[PDB]
């Protein structure tokens, strides 16, 4: 049959090799959804090509690129093997991969949809916590490509635009903490210090109501309540850029600080990004590595993995999009507010859009 | 019979009247586990006496003063009447009431309970979510108490030191929201935007690790998540004091700009502080409200009622009570940890005390 139900797959995505690293900045420093800048369409190209060099070396040095378009793929396909079968009323389903800055882009993703005569999109964030920056923008850009290509949709949308505490999203963490927890010497496992390293968002945007910070401090609650408080943690931030303010206690200071204060076992958790990413200081530069240890004594830095291929995380994803197709909602009750101080005019546009759709 | 187990019941304390302003004042800004100023012991009184009329005239807008000890009196009473029947081994169970700022005073409550001659003294700390300068301060207290009389507990020493969500909790705040929700009008019930206000900590303690708005976040989700996400949802940060840089977004922004981008009707919730406190700017102010509901016309601002009060909080604090029993804890694995850049050499003590406690 051709395919009944569409399932587009959000993500920023990520250059899958190094030559790729130039046009995937480009595209982000273009994004109005994500910053706005003065002369933006002249200062992005700029700003993508001096930052190139530094980006490339960070991609190099976890193995030449990124993995989420293979990643994503696989989850995918393991997703809509379990929808044909748990959905039979909604088959045939078929996923798709919307990329906000690198091929395949979203719109070319919507635009392959639209070719397929589909009766239903689901616009399904892979991002659990809800960010203007992330899920919003991507969110965002579907309502500007029918805008841009001046026509409305001929599917019915929906979106599943957050989900920080579904309980196999939380049951996979656990699991990847566990069999991570199993690579400290065994008399030093209750020592460990589990410090959930999300990325940081800047403090005007924190400030002016994104709900990222609230739903990444639910997720790593709901973590801890299953591996039933076995261990100390804190909800730390990673990689802020820039020398504005970001939101804090950075993960690297906090791991610096850390060792200083005594502690010398520490599992580093991805606890809002699903794919393997960009590292931390400690975990890449070795000169810093090295005076940690010297100075504090360091024992074990290890890093939890990726939810990557896990088949549960799978079915995690199609038990959301079951559940959500299940339960008609067009939207999170979530979605329907924008952030008290939005300067976004797309923001709103973008809400009406999916809480107006036929169905 | 003799008292067996003491619970001392451990918050900042507010003052009964205008008139215990000041000293109430003195001892906050005396508080180096608070804040640390350059000559304190001569900065904070002169600062005590300068905000005095400003504090009075807040607190003669709410009525003349904080109703906390009366209503932290009644908890005791209906928690101490549950125990004896829930826990008979460790009956008669006797509340203290050890506030940081007011009589009576943390020091006071550990000398009469000493005095009691108490088998068991368990330190519970009436905030929900931790955070170094409430409970961290309350607890160090404890510590310096024993530190400055030079001399040992007679007793034996656990800590509830938080307990963010905690079943029947959540349970009095889904019921203080629906209760609330019911007083406008139906037509526009679905449309109010639920906004959990908390007060603000200052960037300077976030960035070092606090455990407070991880903590304040997951009782936001779990409330929530009782109310079957019903309606739309800010957690928002209030009261912050001064010009330095706190965690935003702040409430009286947040309802400004709400207002602004057409959500004209607002329920308050008191997320993190559980009695009767100074309110915001919207609901104090008639002139800025009036400016208000002029530009933008806002139709109804209301505030949840606070908990202290209700029975089933007094079984909240009872079944906290009985299961840190049952469980032999000395405290939270959480308070094993302490945050990633403390510089305040009390924090470690302090928990050494609590882990080291005979039994
Ligand atoms: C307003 C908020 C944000 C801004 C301004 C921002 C900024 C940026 C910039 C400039 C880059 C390119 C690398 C560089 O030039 O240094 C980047 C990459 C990235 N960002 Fe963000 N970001 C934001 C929010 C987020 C959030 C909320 C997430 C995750 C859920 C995230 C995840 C990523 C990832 C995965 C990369 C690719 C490189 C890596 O693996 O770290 N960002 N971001
Ligand atoms: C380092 C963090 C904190 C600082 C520096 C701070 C500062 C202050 C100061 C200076 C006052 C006295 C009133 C004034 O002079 O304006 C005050 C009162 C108060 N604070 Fe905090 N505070 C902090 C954290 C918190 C937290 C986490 C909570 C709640 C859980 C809280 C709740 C209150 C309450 C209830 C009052 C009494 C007056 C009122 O009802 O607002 N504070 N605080
Ligand atoms: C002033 C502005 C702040 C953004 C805003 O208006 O809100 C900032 C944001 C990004 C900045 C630019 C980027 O950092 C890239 C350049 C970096 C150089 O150090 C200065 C010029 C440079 C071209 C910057 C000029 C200026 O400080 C910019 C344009
Ligand atoms: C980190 C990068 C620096 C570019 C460079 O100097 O090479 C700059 C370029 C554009 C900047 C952003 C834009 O100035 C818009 C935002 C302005 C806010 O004051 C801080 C975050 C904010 C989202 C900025 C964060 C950061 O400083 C960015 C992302
Ligand atoms: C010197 C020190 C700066 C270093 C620090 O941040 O601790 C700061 C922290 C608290 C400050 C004081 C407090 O802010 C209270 C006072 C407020 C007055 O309006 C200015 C001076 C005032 C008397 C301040 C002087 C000085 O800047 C102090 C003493
Ligand atoms: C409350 C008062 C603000 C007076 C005012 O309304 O301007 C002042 C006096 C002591 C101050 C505190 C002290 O300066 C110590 C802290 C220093 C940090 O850099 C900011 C928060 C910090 C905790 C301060 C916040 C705020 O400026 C305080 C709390
Ligand atoms: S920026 Fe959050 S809704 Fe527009
Ligand atoms: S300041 Fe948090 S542990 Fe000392």
């Amino acid at each position: 049959r051709k395919p009944k139900t569409g399932i587009l797959m959000l993500n920023m995505g990520g250059p899958e090799t190094l030559g790729d690293v130039h046009d995937f900045l480009l595209r982000l420093f273009l994004d109005r959804d994500l910053m706005t800048l003065p002369i933006q369409n002249k200062l992005a190209p700029f700003i993508a090509k001096r930052r190139t060099p530094k980006i490339q070396e960070q991609y190099r040095r976890i193995g030449g690129g990124s993995p989420i378009k293979i990643w994503t793929s696989k989850q995918g396909e393991g997703m809509v093997k379990l929808l044909d079968e748990l959905s039979p009323n909604t088959a045939p389903h078929k996923y798709y991969i919307g990329f906000r800055y690198v091929h395949p882009l979203t719109e070319e993703a919507i635009e392959e949809m639209e070719r397929d005569g589909l009766e239903r999109a689901i616009a399904f964030t892979q991002y659990p916590q809800y960010s203007c920056s992330t899920t919003g923008s991507s969110l965002n850009a579907i309502y500007r490509y029918y805008n841009q290509v001046g026509r409305k949709p001929t599917m019915k949308w929906s979106t599943i635009d957050r989900w920080p505490t579904h309980h196999l999203l939380i049951q996979c963490f656990a699991d990847h903490i566990l069999k991570e927890l199993d690579h400290f010497p065994l008399e030093k496992r209750s020592e460990v210090v589990i410090l959930f390293s999300a990325h940081s968002l800047p403090m005007s945007v924190v400030n002016r109501g994104d709900p990222y910070p609230q739903e990444v401090s639910a997720t790593v609650q709901k973590v801890m309540e299953r591996l039933e408080y076995c261990n100390p943690y804190r909800l730390v931030w990673q990689s802020k850029v820039g020398p504005m303010p970001w939101l804090g206690p950075q993960t690297d200071e906090s791991i610096k600080g850390l060792c200083e204060r005594g502690r010398k076992n520490i599992l580093l958790v991805p606890i809002a990004f699903t794919s393997d990413h960009i590292e931390t200081l400690y975990e890449l530069d070795i000169e810093y590595s090295q005076v940690l240890a010297k100075e504090c004594g360091v024992e074990n830095i290890r890093r939890a993995e990726s939810l990557n291929g896990n088949p549960l995380f799978s079915k995690a994803l199609a038990d959301l999009v079951h559940s959500h197709i299940q339960s008609n909602e067009l939207c999170s009750k979530q979605l329907t507010l924008s952030c008290p101080l939005c300067v976004n005019p797309v923001c709103r546009e973008t809400k009406s859009f999916f809480t107006s759709q036929q169905l």
